Parts: C-alpha cells; sequence; structure tokens
C-alpha cells in the first residue's frame, strides 16, 4: 500500500522551507511529505478523470500511460501545510526525494509543474545508485524550488480563507516521472494534485492506482 | 591562535536545544558555539590561573594538579555569553544536546571529562571515550549530539524562569564547567578548557572570549 | 515479517571492521548485517533459557513480563573472510537503527554471554530524531569491547569452520531495548552464532520466541 | 599552510574517489587526488598565466578573459600527482565521484563550472549550483558525491592500462581541468583553479602543489 513497483519504490518525498534567522536560530517547515512503505488493497482512479490536468501532446500522460507499465502510475492527493512564518533571515525552499531498488541503474527524474494542464516549468535530474543497508538508494538532496513555485506559495498564503487557496489549487498539478535513462522504461509516475490542510497534524496525502476502464 | 596544540585542536563546540513541535515543524537553537577559523591576528591573551582556582574543583584530579602536570600550552579559559532567547514549548519533543569535534595528525583513543561545578565544588561529571575517524586528511574525534544531563536541563529551565538577565548573570557567577581531553593510553592532557558563563545581551546571539592559562 | 512491533522496529544492525591502510585507502568488512513472504517461524524459548542469564532481570523474567511479540531468536552466520592486515588503523564497530511512531527515551542493553553467564554488558541510551515521518534511534559507530575483538581473532586462528561453530555453541548476545521511562520491553533479540561458508557472505534467520 | 581561498570563499575539501562494493559484506574507497582544509607565512609561488593560456579554452568566456575581469587573487594553478594504485574489479558496483566543500562568511548562491580540456579544447563541461548551509559558524557549500562523467571514467581506465607511469605522464601533458566558482547573482569570479595532472612517484600517495596566477 505504497508508491512502488518490483523495480523502484519511493522512500521519501519532502518539500520544505529552511530559515536561518541568526547564527543561533535554524527552522525547517515541511509543506508536503510522503514516507517509506510499512507493513487493504490500494484504491483505483480512472486516468481519464485527470487527462485535462496534465499535458497530452508528444510525451504526454496518456502517451506515457499507454506505453506502461500501468502498475508504475499513481495519483497522489496532497494536503499542503502552509502554517509557517515566512520571515525577511536567509530562506531556502527545497525538495528532497529518495528511491530504493534491488537493481543498480541510472535513473532520470522529470518534474513538470502544470497550470490548467499546460507545462509552466520542467526540472530534469539524473541520479546514480548508492548501496546502503542492503539496497540501492537514489537521493536528490535539497533540490532548490524554482522562483515560480516560491512566488506561487507566497500568493496562496496571502489569501485569507483556505477555500480560496483550494479554488486556486484546482488548476495546479505536478507530474513526477522516474525513468531508467539507459532503457527509457518508466519506473514510477506520480500525478500530484493539491489542497491546503485544515488538520492539526499538518501535511497529509492519499495515494491511488491509475487505471483505464 | 585557537584552542589547540600540535597534538589536538578544537574544531567545534555547540550546546543546543532541538524542538519538534509537530511532524512538519523542526527548530534548533544554539546556546553557546565555538568554531575553528583560519586566522587573518595576534597571539591569545593570557590569564593567571591562580585567579580561577577557587571557581573549579581542587585536591586530587583538580585544575591546579592538572595544570602542574602540564603541558601548560594545553590549558585555556573560555568566557561564554549564552543565547537564552528561545521558547521552551513545555519540553514537547525537546532534545538538549552538546556536539564537539577535535582533530589531530595522530591516531589516539581520547577521553573527554566534563565537570559541572557550583561554587568550586563538582555537582556532576560526564566521561566520554572517542576513537579517531580519518576524514579530509586528518584524524577527527566527533561526539555527535551528546544528551545534556538532567542537572543542566533543570538549570537552564530555572535561569529562563528569571524575568531579568541581570538575575541570570548573578546565578551564573558561581557556575563553571571544566572540559579535559586526555590521551587514554598515555594519560597526557591534550586540551583543558575552564569555562565561565554569563547571558548574552547582544542581537547577534552567543559570544565567547578565549584566553591561555599561565602561572607568571 | 521483520524484527519489530507496533511500538518499535529494527531498521538496521551491522557489526564491521574498518581499516585505513593509508590516506588514499579505506576498507569496511561486515561480519553480520540485518536490513528492513510467509509469517516468521516460532521457536520454544525453553530451548534457549540455559544460553542466557536467568537471575533478576534475566530472559525468563523478561519474557514472563512480556509482551511476548517483542521477543525474537536471531541465528547469525558471521562472515570472517577478512584480512585483519593488522589492527594498524583498524576500528571494530556496531551500528544499529530503530524506528517508532512514539517519541521515547530508549535504553539498549547488550549482554555478551559465555555458557549462559554475562561476560560484558554495554548500556546505551538513545533519544529520537524525527526523520521521514517517524522517530529514529541511531547508535552510529559503537566500538567493540576488547573481549569481542580478541574472540574474533581467536576464532579466525582455528584451521576448520566446524571448530569455530563448536566454540560458538556456548556464545550468545542478548539485545534488550527498553522504554527508559515506563520500563516496557520494546524489543528483545536472543542472538546465536555460526560461521558462514557461503560465497554471498553473512546470513541470518529470525524466529519468534513462544511458550508451549 | 598553502590554501586556495580569498576573503569571500575558501576551498575546505576537494576529493576525487572510486568506491567499490565487491559483495554485500565488502566496501572499499580509493582517493585519486585530495586537497584538505589548511590555514607571518610568505606569499605563494607565482606562475605567469601566459604560460598556460594554450592549455585551456580561450576567446569568449575563456581563461584570459576571466583573468582580465579578475579579481587576480581568485586565480590559482593546482598541480596534482594522482594515486592510480587501485584494483578496478570487473563490474563490482563501482562509483566514481568528486566531493568538494567551500566556506564563506557571506551567504551566496555559488555556481561551480568544471571544464575537462584535451589539447586546450573543452571536451566536457559540468555546471553545479550550490546554496549555503550555516554549519559551525560559517556558510558551507558542499557538492557531495558528484558522479564522474564517462569521459573521465574511460580516461582513468585507458591511463591505468599503460605499463609505466612516465607513459601516463606523457599522455597527461595535454590533459587539464578548469574549475570556476562564481557568485551566480553578481557574476563575480570567487575562485578559479587551473588544474594540471601527473601520476604520483609514491606507491600509495597523492600530492598537490598550489601556485598564484599572475601577469
Ligand atoms: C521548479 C520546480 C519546483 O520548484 N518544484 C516542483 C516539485 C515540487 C513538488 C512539491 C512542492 O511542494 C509544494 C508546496 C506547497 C504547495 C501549495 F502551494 F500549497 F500547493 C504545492 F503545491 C507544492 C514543491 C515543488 C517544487
Ligand atoms: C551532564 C553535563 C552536561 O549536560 N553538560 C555539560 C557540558 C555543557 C557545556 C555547555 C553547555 O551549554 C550551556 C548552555 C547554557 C548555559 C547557561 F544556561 F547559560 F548557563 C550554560 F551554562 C551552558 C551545556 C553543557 C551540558
Ligand atoms: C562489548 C560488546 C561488543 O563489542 N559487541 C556486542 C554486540 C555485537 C553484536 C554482534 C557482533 O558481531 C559479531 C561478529 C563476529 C562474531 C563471531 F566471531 F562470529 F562470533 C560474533 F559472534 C559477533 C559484535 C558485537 C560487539
Ligand atoms: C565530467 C567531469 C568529471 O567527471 N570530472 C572533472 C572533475 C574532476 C577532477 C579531478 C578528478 O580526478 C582525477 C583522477 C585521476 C586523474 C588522472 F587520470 F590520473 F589524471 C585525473 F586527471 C583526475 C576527476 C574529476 C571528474
Amino acid at each position: 500500500r505504497s508508491i512502488g513497483t518490483t523495480k523502484l519504490r519511493l522512500v521519501e518525498f519532502s518539500a520544505f522551507l529552511e530559515q536561518q534567522r541568526d547564527p543561533d536560530s535554524y527552522n525547517k517547515h515541511l509543506f508536503v511529505h510522503i514516507g517509506h512503505h510499512c507493513p487493504p488493497p490500494l484504491e483505483s482512479v480512472d486516468i481519464r478523470q485527470i487527462y485535462d490536468k496534465f499535458p497530452e501532446k508528444k510525451g504526454g500522460l496518456k502517451e506515457l500511460f499507454g506505453k506502461g507499465p500501468q502498475n508504475a502510475f499513481f495519483l497522489v492527493k496532497f494536503w499542503a501545510d502552509l502554517n509557517c512564518n515566512i520571515q525577511d533571515a536567509g530562506a531556502f525552499y527545497g525538495v528532497t526525494s529518495q528511491y530504493e531498488s534491488s537493481e543498480n541503474m541510472t535513473v532520470t527524474c522529470s518534474t513538470k509543474v502544470c497550470s490548467f494542464g499546460k507545462q509552466v516549468v520542467e526540472k530534469v535530474e539524473t541520479e546514480y545508485a548508492r548501496f546502503e543497508n542492503g539496497r540501492f538508494v537514489y537521493r536528490i538532496n535539497r533540490s532548490p524550488m524554482c522562483e515560480y513555485m516560491i512566488n506561487f506559495i507566497h500568493k496562496l498564503k496571502h489569501l485569507p480563507e483556505k477555500y480560496m487557496m483550494n479554488s486556486v489549487l484546482e488548476n495546479f498539478t505536478i507530474l513526477l516521472v522516474v525513468t531508467n535513462r539507459d532503457t527509457q522504461e518508466t519506473l514510477l509516475c506520480m500525478a500530484c494534485v493539491f489542497e491546503v490542510s485544515n488538520s492539526e497534524h499538518g501535511a497529509q496525502h492519499h495515494i491511488y492506482r491509475l487505471v483505464k476502464d
């Protein structure tokens, strides 16, 4: 009941704000987080429902899902924790991700930020395996957020009501595609949709399998 | 110059409070900090060790006995101005810790003795043994995230309960810590740091002043 | 399954030898390792009571207080295929990592036992760090005691593996992880040892400890 | 003693290495080259930059243009004696990497440009942007385990196939690396290292010699 195949598993996804107010003061706030698999079957969602929320030209979600394998494709619903004081104090907006496999491969992680189903920015990162605790580990550590995403978070936090933030987020999505660079095989695909958390616990997520009917 | 000989050099001393308010919220506050930095600077100022003998434990294993055995160039006075500007969230997922790092050209087994003293009498001692790790062309001795004893956690709580820094400084006049790093095999004193404390009133946060201890 | 409960789970256990031959050369050899399928096999705890101490705070007393689902037998096949070139820049160490949903002060007791009698105890207190959505307890590089370093040397001096296995019949390690505040047993690992003859190196088999 | 640094940025670590995992119980790490953290003392020995212009790319964005813009105190020649005494095992989960660390009193976005040059012509460029971490009372810029490009992995293999170090040294006469660390916001050159290579005369050691570049 996690984001993974037999070939690759998501261990960590963390989007955060670090703030160093002074030499004695450090703070780290998590906006969204997914942790490592821990021992019912995963709920399914028809991919046709999200076709308009992602690009559908050459290399689009429909084309990618068509090539398969279908068991690599997940819908991730995020509730973002925006309860943080953005000070004046060096700020760093970052994303940390970790994957694990039994196999050693060169993996390419494609991150596409999408507004009304149109690509606004793509970030491409290549990662090589590291043998830790009896498995091959792939870590993108402290990937800096683009100015688009920093500005977007600022604009959302300016809205006085969470229903207004959720309304804006209806047209905001992120597509994460992890590919074996050598074979061009899709290892993992995460279609990400966003709301703001109202919970005291903070950031939440719900994972679904993507299928056709 | 720095807290260091040809045999051992202090790289880092950091006393801190970590607080995890919730799964999305982490904070780390430094109370005191020393780092080693490449000098641009004069030799370290001297203090007569006779002036501080009453502020530390004496008789067998005491500062006078340790300084007598030498070497004298291993002995330093450290004046700390502690940053107490932090919100203790009722110790909700709180960790009080000390990180220290030393470096040497030699591979040694080092023993770090910490004696907390009230009016010149030992109130608690902590002893830690460290083994070298060869990192970046030097032997490194790292105590990572050593937990503070309950005496020190309670003491910090009591100080922060005082409404004025002048009241905290009055209490701290009679509070000292003696740090002794020893070669466990030869029993040679590598470094000795006699530590005295005030609270910082600076905007920048924690401050420190290092002196050599001499006899004259 | 794995070594864990709802309250605490073993993530990593490694016993190793590091050697720094020169400034450009570093080597690390693992003797034994555990990293986190049908349900785990059961073993009757009565079979192993004589292999561990049974006075006040002993295995029978600990198992009696429970919970029983915290108690495991770990059979290790140790990889002794390593050139102890010298103790020349050599470090013998143990790394362990545990995870829990709860924030606790955990006490890790390690008892080395010869013919069911304690020869050395190491007690290590660990405080949580919240990493990747869980509380993590890491003993990062715990130095081996001289007893264990000398024991490994003496075993490797024997010309045949059957002789090493014979000596190891009367050697055990008891690992007890306790909530320091409540004194609840979180995990107990009763460890028994053979030498590996496998090309793959170190192996292990985990069992639940039960009464019948 | 000798240190690659200015008042604005100082090299703490440069390490090029090979990690090998022979089996689940066996790990090895070999350093090819290493520069450590180092601190009155006299000036560094000088080299006329005109002598090395042919050994690095020139015209627009070139070493002459970079040195012209300055500051001159940011420019260093680094002679490396590489340790190639290592057993490259057959497909044994190998990782070829470079680890670098810089420190500053100032908080900056720094861009590290690495240009591998054969006969003074760029064969590969790697660009890495690093953001500061405030650690032990300073801003630290760490590129941890940057993977070596196939060109460099293949080059190390081909050199090690030669039966004599003097033959490797002959090949290395036309091999250089240019490291340029830039303040991304202001486009100021913080540090420039013009790197030349020999194989070490030692059985098991790596060495280096640092020089100032002058006109
Ligand atoms: C340039 C691309 C980039 O900076 N990204 C894309 C990857 C990524 C994924 C998740 C997050 O985290 C958030 C945080 C807050 C919200 C908000 F505003 F509440 F909806 C998010 F949608 C996503 C950042 C990035 C950064
Ligand atoms: C059991 C010993 C222990 O926990 N120690 C001794 C070593 C040590 C050194 C320094 C600090 O940091 C502080 C922080 C604040 C004050 C205060 F409050 F100003 F007095 C200090 F005196 C010392 C902690 C320890 C912890
Ligand atoms: C002082 C205690 C100590 O040093 N320990 C106890 C914990 C521990 C657990 C496992 C190992 O690893 C080995 C390695 C080899 C053998 C051998 F030789 F096969 F018997 C073992 F039994 C255990 C070391 C320690 C170290
Ligand atoms: C794609 C660029 C790359 O992978 N690089 C360039 C940066 C770098 C710097 C130094 C080293 O280390 C060596 C090791 C050995 C030799 C040799 F062959 F002996 F001369 C070197 F020249 C350089 C690697 C890189 C990797």
